[PDB]
């Protein structure tokens, strides 16, 4: 009664080692190579969100320190999932929007009610490893260099689920 990613064999791919050249290497052809060659779309997944009720954002300064509090309820779900969560807009007008990877068919949250607070109040859906558009967000969401005018707030504030 404990890991929820215990039940699935090994692990072919390497979320760990991923998150080094994440952030210590050139992604865009690092990374993000090493990642769309063999990633493992038989078992882990990618998860967009864009914090459906924006709403509830009013400054800058605090929906860093909201999302890491999300992250630390979920932080016996790190050691099997990920994401790139960014702040964005201003005060008058934020959202967070980002992607994550959970390392089963659900998201994870729905594996255990540790994990189900404020959870609801995000979208989540699983997306395709090759479409043309997780390509390109992934791409955004990962270099941090993309364009975002999906979003079409600014970028202002990055945070890592690591």
């Amino acid at each position: 009664a404990k890991d929820p990613f215990a039940h699935l064999p090994k692990s072919t791919f390497a979320l760990d080692e991923f998150k080094r050249k994440y952030s210590n290497e050139d992604t865009l052809s690092v990374a993000l190579p090493y990642f769309w060659e063999h990633f493992d779309k038989d078992g882990w997944s990618l998860w967009y969100s864009e914090y459906r009720f924006p709403e509830e954002l009013t400054q800058t300064f605090m929906s860093c320190n909201l999302i890491t509090g999300m992250f630390q309820r979920l932080d016996k779900l790190r050691k099997n999932a990920f994401a790139s969560v960014i702040l964005f807009g201003t005060n008058n007008s934020s959202s967070i929007s980002g992607v994550w990877v959970f390392r089963g068919q659900e998201l994870a949250f729905p594996l255990s009610p540790d994990w189900q607070v404020d959870y609801e109040s995000y979208t989540w859906r699983k997306l395709d490893p090759g479409s043309e558009e997780t390509q390109t967000l992934v791409r955004e969401y990962f270099s941090w260099e993309g364009a975002f005018q999906h979003v079409g707030k600014a970028f202002n504030q990055g945070k890592i689920f690591k």
